[PDB]
């Protein structure tokens, strides 16, 4: 009795898996997986034994793999003995011999064929599923790996990797069958109630955690948002705010997205990408017209300029959407006397993003890359205060940029997925402007928080289970970062769950 | 073979765990952890053992403790059969008949005296300690818990709790005598480099790691900041910088502090609480001069405002330590025209911190109580720009007060120890004056660093086992925050390692 496991690649929606006889793709570091994975064993005295189709025989060439030895499945073969390192039998429970006998094998691996999947976990055989999620799914494919049973649970999910372009990740399936410090620790909880910093960051219970059974490999970055989610809905305290909606609202807190390797666009739901991007040019540019937004069919900024929200908040002498000296007029003209959104400003206060520009790359390791927008001398003048109010830039070592943001208040239900492509992007201009890669991001938070209005949305989103990332390219190399438009990004391998509405609270 | 435990309750540097026949203190919470921890049972129809001296035995005066049976060990106790609940014996091996027999005894706890103790450890009967250290030393003992022998290993240390301004926290010693996940995520950081991002972060090795046996319970928040020098040393970049002195740098990390139970200064190392007490209301008060800091023998700005280090970095205009706008004229004249250090400048510049005060009072569960410093029209006339750049503040629905900070640059051997501690006191005032009690305190920081001169140094700090943190109390109650002095704070229970040198880089 010892392990049987199914190693795969197949597409993230339809599960393609090949084409014609070979891959429909072609991955050098999913290799490498496979042989790393299929040659680990602990004696060295034993080899692993790779159980395959004979269609998936001829398509790797017909001839032997290092230091394992191949099952080749087939009714016509002939069964040879000449070659030590392949065998042939005639159905897949005969070639489960490898268990009933044979000491000198010590895991046993079902590498391929649909044929060959299908019959394994038909006939219940196999332990553990190692699945690559491929990002590829407008080709053709002719076979599928099949459905995984409900007797499987996923236990871990890598983060998104990149091959030309393509993103993928890996996972592992597991089929279902001290405690001293834990006592003590809840022991010490029932006697000091909140006064134990613990008793309020609960963790958060099973129903509201995104795929529970992954408990020690929540390496997506995605289940960063997500688990902030989770934390709201388990800790969350009911406040009122300036709006109608009452929140349930926590204090502190971050998340960690990787842009070296993919671009941290939330799959669980299908993102507005392009008026993401329209309001980042639109405060690259210095803009603080509203108007310029809703004539590209943006309307996320419509409600905080309205005639009536503006007049409620002191404002009604200003034009419609005036939103005032806000993000990108701190940007380009920070301390700059604002008149009205019409006004010429060229020269006035301090450009912020010029000078970051020009430091992070004539000076790489200063520590002082800082843009702000929290600026006490115009709040009054503003349709509403900086959200995402500071942020600091890192070039490292090796010739990537780094983000830091930290955000005041965040709206996890719209805001949030809003902000992390926001400043992902972002990130992705200055380095290339600068002549950098990609680095980090971590958003640093205060009040997080979920309006009431959003609690059906965002628990159905809870029920999605995330796949890898997507990619995003420019297409060309700007001379300006104002120069940026909306056909220079490309949007690679996005696959996202549908689109969950959630109104805005004024 | 059931399993022995120690329960103790002892001081935190001398062990004294009793004076006079009685304790030396009173702590409810501890009876009730020791209640919790000897009754804790797995079998309903058992019950659980608890050796004790003859001179504990008179001490609790003589009566069962409920649902357990107390064995009391003396030599001339007449062996009494009449209560069931209380037998004697002649010595401790003979009492440990618990194991030979008596299936009805499940655990088994040795509950007190330095007699029992001792015999216990020097025969090897103990498998675990639950430890209470109580942060009281400058009183009489006559009664000693002896020393843990080298053959236990801690495994658990929880935050610091407070009962009558006495700070204690309990600890676990062990007589120290799936695979599939962890070796996926190990192959795949061998296919992939510094691409996975799993590997820019690397565990700490255990030869920088703070008592590394603790794996699983690092619940004293002094490892938030020991577990960031461990980080740094382990994955820290090395880079120069504008003084001559490289570092070891990483980007984008946080440290959570509770206040509501202890406050947070570091018992690693002897801290200079009265130097960030003076800067902190040199801060508050809107003052940059730094001959007032100096005339109260607080150097730690002497160093970025010399004639030579101003000169160099153009303010050779400037007097001896005229530091310019920083930190409390961002404070309580944002925006202000600055001159020197001479002129005044009551009613110049937004005054943050009474705006602060204001809204925390009259709109507490407003989403915009910030505090910025980072002016960027203020930047050139800054002797130095500043490092804890922004915070925001919260207001709990129990009426507690946390606290955010965003730090760009963090200096770990000298400064991150300072902003500790000084955010923690401003925290407090504001809580005073505001009418709330103190809550959290979470620090994010951009460039955390080591200088490479503070290497053996911060080494020597992380040998050094965590001691329960100190309380820090108000004397009285202020009408401004403003006449906060020195004679006002008490400190209470402060038992730190020695005091460790370290330069300063200009
Ligand atoms: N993305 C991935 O991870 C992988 C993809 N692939 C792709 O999948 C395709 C191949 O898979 P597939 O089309 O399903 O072919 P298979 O690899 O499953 O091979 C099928 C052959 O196996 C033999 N066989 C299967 N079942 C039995 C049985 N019950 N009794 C006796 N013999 C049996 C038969 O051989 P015979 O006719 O001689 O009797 C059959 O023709 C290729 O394109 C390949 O590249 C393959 C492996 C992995
Ligand atoms: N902080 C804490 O967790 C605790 C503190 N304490 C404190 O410690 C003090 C008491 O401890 P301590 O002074 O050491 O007294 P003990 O509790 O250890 O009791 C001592 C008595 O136990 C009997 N005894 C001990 N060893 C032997 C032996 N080898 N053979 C036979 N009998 C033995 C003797 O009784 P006899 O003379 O009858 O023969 C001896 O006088 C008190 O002040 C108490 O408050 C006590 C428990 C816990
Ligand atoms: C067609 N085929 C089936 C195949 C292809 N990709 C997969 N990818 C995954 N994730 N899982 C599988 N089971 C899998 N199977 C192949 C193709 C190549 C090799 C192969 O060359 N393996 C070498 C790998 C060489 C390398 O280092 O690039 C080895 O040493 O195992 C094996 C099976
Ligand atoms: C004098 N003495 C010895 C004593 C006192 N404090 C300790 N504290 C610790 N952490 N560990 C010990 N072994 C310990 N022993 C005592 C004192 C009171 C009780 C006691 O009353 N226990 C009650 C609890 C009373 C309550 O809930 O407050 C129980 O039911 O266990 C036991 C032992
Ligand atoms: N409380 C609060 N006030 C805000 N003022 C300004 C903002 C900024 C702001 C405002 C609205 C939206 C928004 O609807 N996004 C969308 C979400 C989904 Cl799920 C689908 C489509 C859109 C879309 O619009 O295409 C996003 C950001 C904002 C905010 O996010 N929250
Ligand atoms: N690189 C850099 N520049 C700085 N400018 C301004 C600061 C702020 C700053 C400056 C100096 C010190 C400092 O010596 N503390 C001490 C440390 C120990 Cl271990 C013992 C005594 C003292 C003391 O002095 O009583 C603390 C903070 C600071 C800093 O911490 N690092
Ligand atoms: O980029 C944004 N991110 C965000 O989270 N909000 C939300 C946070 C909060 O729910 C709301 C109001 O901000 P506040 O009430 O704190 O002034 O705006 C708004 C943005 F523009
Ligand atoms: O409160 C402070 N905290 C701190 O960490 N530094 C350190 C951080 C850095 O090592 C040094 C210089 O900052 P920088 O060179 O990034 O401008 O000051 C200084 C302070 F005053």
């Amino acid at each position: 009795e010892k392990n049987v496991s199914i190693v795969v690649a197949a597409s993230v929606l339809s599960s393609g898996i090949g084409i014609n006889g070979q891959l429909p793709w072609s991955i050098s570091e999913d290799l490498k997986f496979f042989s790393k994975i299929t040659n680990n064993k602990c004696d060295s005295n034993k080899k692993n034994a790779l159980i395959m189709g004979r269609k998936t025989w001829d398509s790797i060439g017909r001839r032997p793999l290092k230091n394992r030895i191949i099952v080749v499945i087939s009714s016509s073969l002939p069964q040879d003995e000449a070659d030590p390192n392949v065998v042939v039998f005639r159905n897949l429970e005969d070639s489960i011999e490898n268990l009933m006998n044979d000491d000198s094998i010590e895991n046993i691996f079902v590498c391929g064929g649909e044929s060959i999947y299908r019959d394994a976990l038909k006939d219940n055989f196999v332990d553990r599923i190692y699945l690559t999620r491929v990002a590829l799914e407008d080709i053709e494919f002719d076979t599928y790996f099949p459905e995984i049973p409900e007797t499987f649970l996923p236990v871990y999910m890598s983060q998104t990797f990149c091959t030309k372009n393509i993103s993928y990740d890996f996972m592992i399936f597991e089929k279902q069958e001290l405690k001293s410090i834990d006592d003590t620790v809840d022991l010490l909880g029932e006697i000091f109630g909140i006064r134990k910093m613990g008793n309020r960051h609960k963790f958060p219970k099973e129903e509201i955690y995104n795929t529970p059974s992954i408990r020690f490999g929540r390496e997506h970055y995605e289940f960063q948002y997500l688990d902030l989610l989770s934390r709201v809905l388990e800790n969350g305290a009911y406040r009122e705010n300036r709006t109608g909606i009452s929140t349930y609202s926590i204090f502190g807190q971050m998340m960690r997205f990787d842009m070296r390797e993919s671009f941290p666009l939330l799959t669980t739901k299908k993102v507005a990408i392009r008026s993401i991007f329209e309001e980042l040019i639109w405060f690259i540019k210095g803009d603080t017209n509203g108007n310029h937004l809703i004539e590209k069919k943006v309307y996320i900024w419509s409600g905080n300029g309205s005639k009536e929200y503006l007049e409620r908040i002191g404002l009604g002498h200003r034009e419609e959407n005036d939103l005032g000296p806000i993000y990108g007029f701190q940007w380009r003209h920070y301390n700059g006397e604002y008149k009205t959104m019409h006004d010429d400003y060229t020269g006035v206060g301090v450009d912020q993003l010029a000078k970051l520009i020009e430091t992070l790359k004539n000076n790489p390791k200063d520590r002082r890359h800082i843009l702000t927008a929290w600026n006490p001398s115009a709040l009054s003048q503003m349709a509403l205060p900086p959200c995402h109010v500071l942020s600091q830039y890192y070039v490292t070592n090796d010739n990537c940029l780094s983000c830091n943001l930290y955000q005041r208040s965040c709206d996890l239900g719209l805001g949030s997925p809003f902000n992390i492509a926001s400043y992902a992007i972002l990130t992705m201009m200055l380095a290339q402007v600068c002549g950098y890669e990609p680095g980090e991001l971590a958003i640093f938070i205060g009040d997080a928080h979920i309006y009431e209005n959003h609690l059906t949305q965002l628990k159905e989103q809870l029920s999605r289970t995330p796949r890898p990332f997507p990619q995003l390219k420019f297409k060309r190399k700007v001379e300006n970062i104002e120069d940026f438009k909306w056909e220079d990004i490309e949007l690679i391998g996005y696959y996202p769950y549908p689109t969950i509405k959630m109104d805005m609270a004024v």
